[PDB]
């Protein structure tokens, strides 16, 4: 069986709660927003982002619910409060498990509000619907066994895992596909190859992103059929830029929290990500996949 990167994970998620905070929007979400109209804040355009992917499920009260990789749990809180269905979440962070374990004590619910530090490579239950947002650039790593043979388990487990009106709302980071890219003319300066190794060693160590076909082909290979591609990496630019304008904001606090090297690398961090959805490096796709 497959095993979980859990230090690799650790590494960057179990940082600092307080730290996140300082520069993430309130409800926490740390995955690509989506500003549905010109006006709206950071906050409302995640909640507009955890809208788009909840709405794609067709959820009935009721529902399980699975969230692979929650995070900070706010697609689980906004999954029960306006779908009302039973929500279980997967992450491997322990700060972000000790987050989510208090916030959901905070409002009481019938609904189930479970989660757990356990990897979706050990997740055994039936559910009716899935929904992983920014998980699923780890998912190619493992402890000792990285791959993008991976994938072909990911998409198999949890296609027998669901009902025959099973819907998996995935929504990753992607590469251009090998023809895609040399349209867009993408060149690879010295300085793009020296921020990428920046990225892959103190920010997400054992990061892949894959390409739209290899979604296409592991997910199909386990029967799964894409009934929708909705490409929306623009987006990361005001929410990237939002981000890091919050970090600048606190400097002084989150210097003091967690120093001054820190600051200057998640700054860096942040900054330069920006730049590749700008300049059409990277993007951001949301699959909605049915049988
Ligand atoms: N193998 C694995 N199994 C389960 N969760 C994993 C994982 N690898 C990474 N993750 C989780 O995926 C998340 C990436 S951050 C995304 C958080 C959340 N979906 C949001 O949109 O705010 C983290 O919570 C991390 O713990
Ligand atoms: C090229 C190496 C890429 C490693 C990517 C690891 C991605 C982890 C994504 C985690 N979340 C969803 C929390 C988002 C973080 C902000 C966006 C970072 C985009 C980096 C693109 C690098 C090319």
């Amino acid at each position: 069986q497959l095993k979980p990167p859990v230090e690799a994970v650790r590494s960057h998620y179990d940082k600092s709660n307080e730290f996140f905070k300082l520069w993430l929007d309130p409800s926490m979400t740390y995955s690509c927003a989506y500003f549905e109209r010109p006006d709206m804040t950071l906050e409302e355009a995640q909640y507009a982002k955890r809208k788009l992917a909840l709405d794609k499920l067709n959820l009935e009260p009721g529902m399980t619910l699975l969230d692979i990789g929650c995070g900070w749990g706010s697609t689980m809180r906004h999954a029960v409060a306006e779908y009302d269905v039973n929500v279980i979440g997967l992450t491997l962070s322990e700060n972000q498990y000790a987050h989510d374990k208090a916030m959901f004590d905070e409002v009481d619910s019938p609904r189930r509000k479970e989660v757990r530090i356990q990897g979706w490579e050990e997740f055994d239950e039936p559910v009716d619907r899935i929904v992983s947002l920014g998980a699923f650039e780890h998912f190619a790593d493992g402890a000792g066994d990285a791959g993008f043979e991976r994938y072909d388990t990911f998409f198999k487990k949890f296609y027998n895992l669901t009902p025959d009106d099973g819907r998996m709302l995935l929504h990753t980071i992607t590469i251009p596909d090998k023809e895609e890219a040399q349209e867009l003319g993408l060149t690879s300066p010295m300085s793009l190859l020296r921020f990428i190794k920046f990225i892959l060693t103190e920010i997400f160590p054992g990061g892949r992103l894959p390409r739209i076909s290899q979604v296409d082909y592991y997910s199909s290979n386990a029967g799964w059929k894409v009934e929708r591609y909705h490409r929306i990496g623009a987006n990361y630019v005001p929410t990237l830029n939002a981000w890091a304008d919050a970090l600048q904001a606190h400097k002084d606090e989150a210097i003091a929290l967690k120093g001054q090297e820190t600051c200057d690398i998640y700054m860096h961090y942040l900054r330069g990500c920006s730049d590749l959805f700008r300049d059409k490096y990277t993007d951001v796709c949301q699959f909605t996949l049915v049988k």
